[PDB]
């Protein structure tokens, strides 16, 4: 029963508790190579009188493996337990240790959950959910008060625009295209860096106690957020706390007093002299840009200082949260503290963190409630965009990940497709609205919370960091409405049904060299089903279904598709973004 | 190349980093499925500049699986890596994700240890591997205060010894026959639960801020302490932070208060009354004693009473750290603001807690020191007391959890053999003090930290919590002194050493159906090499060794072997408590 493939390790995603009662345990396996796993617990003390063997069931299969759910509410909120793993009618459970033949006598060696203790759980606002975000890169976007800097006016280019020079982006702009927002229906809004910093990007931190003089200060920002928790929709700010802008007070000491500076261990020094040159900076710095040396992060003044800062706009600007500029490189304490604190301040404060690579250390309820889920945008594109990988593929990177987290953080995950670290989708693809949008739509059609990089609903090629935070086109004819459009109703539809919030997740069709997906969520009233062709052109599909339902209405054109035969045949034209539900 | 048997988890064991510079790296695959396997690391930034495979080597096999070591120093405090798998002339390398087939291009699909930093970093006191500890249950271990109890007298027991009655033990005892203890040989002492409570056991804590009076007082203790710390030897206490006797006053107040009870969150509640009779607890209690409620270990003022608890003694006594009466089942949130706390009192505190099963959760240099190494224990038990498993198995069950934990944690290991809470190794055997005598060395043979159980230096047979916990014998008369003598010099010989402290730990015997044991451990100055024999009687081994060296000295007997043929030949009596090292 090819034994050396099973694994199971404690919290993380391999057990952990939803909620303050209720425990997943989780166990994988090869591919097909698992009749069946029965999950065996219960507790510790009274062992032959609270034992269960949950059926675990397969929720998830990647390339190699074979992943189990298992829903667990431990009678005295401690759970003890071991693992069936069967295959046709060969037995053998899983401990603590090795791989027994006969049932385990003692409970002794088996897995245990200490204690269900509903603060050490998780609980990452839910409201992020039913939210949609939207994000934001305040220099290019706006510009409602012409006072901002000498150089270069709004938008110029077409395919090489934008360069790492400047423009004057505001908040008020903000403030002012506010309603046109409301208008493309977002639920929150990600702010890139907007504190004292000396670049266009703000992550050139100068103080983390004020807003650029150019954008604006707290009122404009705070009256921004006003009329945004007036429209309903949340906000997010850039958390630099990881490097400061060569600007930063603290640094300019260190780099004015070379030794003797009394902020020498406020970074980190290497070198008596702050030299650099063309060697090597002579402090830790972000990647190798010596304007911007990493903070001591566990440094106790420093500690304050970033820690009553996130805090304070909080606790002023009464923001929804904090993203985290760079959280995979500082110190996973004040990540720690962190929260506490911008709990304290305001609990549903959402604490996003930018981790491209697997994360499940942060999202033990021990420091985030969130990342940047680049794995799963990493699959996406690496599938409607750049094309090279198949369905079952898609299916399987949405697997090792799928279950690589646990049922809530993955719930919550913020799953976006572009930024302004990266490319834009569209040019991703290239002008190829049809290829975009079955993407968008995957986004707005998987679970956890997706983020719209401004200016894209109306259409924009942008490129890396130069271009890809290209100016935004604020004259009503660049307008790609039928995209906006597009938008707009993806948006609304990720609304107007809870399944694709955060209902189940099935898939009808995967098989390998293969192109056209289908995938089922639901809820007690309403099944949805959601198809793509990713065909250069046009093909048809079949497939069966349930009867619990009433029908399979065409959802955008509110058209009607039949059952049929005991399977639905469904066409798409080329790049099918039909979609529908089922009465 | 059985590639669904891999894996590698960042944190834990498998990513973690020593010290504030180098990073060890750890990768399971099949006991011989692969051929090698190198580490492919350096910087997320300047890539190609910055990689150096580094040749993960073989450091342990359980039943299933080869374990790879990898020292590593990111030149700039930071690593994103891979792995490369080998075999024969095979290749494929892991990435955070897939296995690739040829060398990955960008490191961004690789796994990434983001920064070192120094605070995060795991440090448990050093000071324990010097360190030879030997635990003491206060209640019947010595009386220097005839003022105690009207119950029972000393000792009366043989083969059926110690009810679940009374005896007079007190502190001043152990300030009597300390120099007792200073002739023994012992660097440190674990005192179970000696804090206000209404058992023999002190488990029943009424309060968490006194000695029980039969006991003594804060100085009676400090006085204990002072000689101690003047006989070069530290002290543990016991942390019944999760239940509380049923005495505590927070407790009585819900009782005989039901529900207007001000104190009723510190706990608990389920029903209303604080009924039970024969139902159930109507309160989280232990394990299903209602003498003994569950405390709200996330309640605030709840909290700070233990906190500064812990630091109290710590601050006044100057206890040399706490022992977790019951770990696993305490909030993971307060054993974080636990540590910090008893850091800030005294670094170099010792965080030992209770966790019979795999730990390495708590071992994430966040919120413990050390455990209850009770895998280990089960293990030697397992092989010397029952013999039920063979030589194999048991260095089988040295690396699921050899590896199973980091490299410092591992060394810092309280790897005891019996305790209070079990029964003892002499009965585990039976008057076998041969037997019992090769399993004590295994113990102070290997690496972490020793425990002796009071009372069997000497001799002592027990049995289960009443049993075990058998009166001390002080009639001089009773004094397995070649059982003494045994432990001296197998203590004096564990500090003669220091391979036999933290020294390697190889093996050159094993092979399955034997019962015959050999390994070495060594440092730049001296090679010793120990062996041992389970067969019912006598048994010759031959084994090859290395010439750096200079020979081969018998080490008890200060006899000699020699390497004779490019193998030593080595003779057991029929449980060959002999070893020796190598000039």
């Amino acid at each position: 029963m090819f034994l050396e493939a099973v694994y199971h390790r404690p919290r993380k995603n391999f057990s952990y508790a939803y909620n303050g009662t209720t425990v997943h345990l989780r166990i994988r396996t090869k591919k097909d190579d698992m009749t069946a796993v029965y999950a065996l617990a219960g507790d510790k003390y009274m062992w032959d009188h609270t034992m269960e063997y949950v059926p675990m069931t397969k929720l998830a299969t990647d390339e190699l493996f074979d992943y189990w759910e298992c829903e667990v509410t431990p009678p005295y909120r401690r759970v003890k337990y071991g693992f069936l793993l069967q295959q046709g009618h060969e037995k053998r459970w899983m401990t603590e240790y090795d791989f027994l033949t006969e049932p385990p006598a003692n409970p002794d060696r088996l897995f245990e959950y200490p204690f269900i203790n509903p603060v050490d759980v998780f609980q990452p606002p839910a409201w992020v959910k039913d939210a949609i975000f939207y994000q934001i890169f305040p220099e290019r976007f706006a510009n409602g008060d012409t006072r901002n800097d000498p150089e270069g006016t709004l938008p110029w280019g077409s395919a090489d625009p934008t360069p790492s020079c400047f423009f004057g982006g505001d908040l008020q702009g903000v403030i002012d295209h506010l309603d046109h927002l409301s208008k493309l229906g977002v639920n929150a809004v990600y702010f890139t860096p907007l504190f004292k910093a000396t670049t266009n990007h703000k992550y050139d931190t100068e103080d983390y106690f004020q807003i650029d003089p150019q954008f604006g200060d707290k009122d404009t920002l705070k009256k921004l957020v006003d009329l945004c928790h007036e429209r309903g929709i949340r906000v997010l700010l850039d958390a630099v706390f990881n490097h400061s802008g060569r600007t930063f007070p603290p640094f300019v000491d260190v780099l004015k007093n070379g030794e003797k500076s009394k902020y020498k261990d406020w970074f980190h020094i290497r070198s008596l002299p702050l030299e650099v040159v063309d060697g090597i900076p002579t402090y830790d710095t972000f990647a190798f840009e010596p304007l911007m040396p990493k903070l001591n992060t566990e440094h106790p003044d420093v500690k304050e200082y970033l820690l009553k800062a996130a805090e304070y706009w909080i606790r002023e600007t009464g923001i929804d949260g904090w993203r985290l500029d760079v959280a995979n490189e500082v110190s996973h304490q004040f990540w720690r503290e962190f929260r506490r604190v911008v709990k304290q301040a305001n609990p549903d404060a959402y604490i996003l963190g930018e981790v491209w690579h697997e994360s499940s250390i942060w999202l033990e309820g021990d420091q985030f409630d969130a990342v940047m889920n680049y794995p799963f945008t990493n699959a996406v594109l690496d599938f409607f965009i750049h094309q090279i990988a198949d369905a079952e593929k898609f299916s399987f990177m949405l697997g090792k990940q799928l279950a690589g987290y646990p049922r809530q953080a993955s719930e919550v995950m913020f799953n976006l497709l572009d930024s302004h670290d990266t490319a834009r989708l569209l040019t991703q693809a290239d002008g190829d609205k049809r290829k975009m949008k079955l993407a968008v739509l995957f986004q707005f059609t998987y679970f956890g919370t997706p983020c719209i990089y401004y200016g894209d609903e109306v259409g924009l090629d942008g490129g890396h960091d130069p271009g890809c935070r290209k100016c935004m086109e604020w004259d009503e004819t660049k307008h790609d409405k039928d995209l906006f459009a597009f938008y707009q109703t993806v948006i609304r539809l990720r609304q107007a049904h809870a399944a694709l919030r955060t209902g189940t997740f099935k898939f009808l069709t995967a098989e390998k060299n293969s192109r056209q997906i289908a995938y089922l969520r639901e809820d007690d009233q309403d099944t949805i089903l959601v198809v793509m062709n990713n065909d250069k052109a046009g093909h048809t599909l079949t497939l069966p279904v349930r009867h619990a339902q009433w029908t399979h209405l065409w959802q955008d054109d509110v058209l009607t598709a039949a059952h049929g035969q005991l399977t639905v045949k469904l066409p798409a034209y080329g790049f099918a973004v039909l979609k529908a539900s089922s009465d």
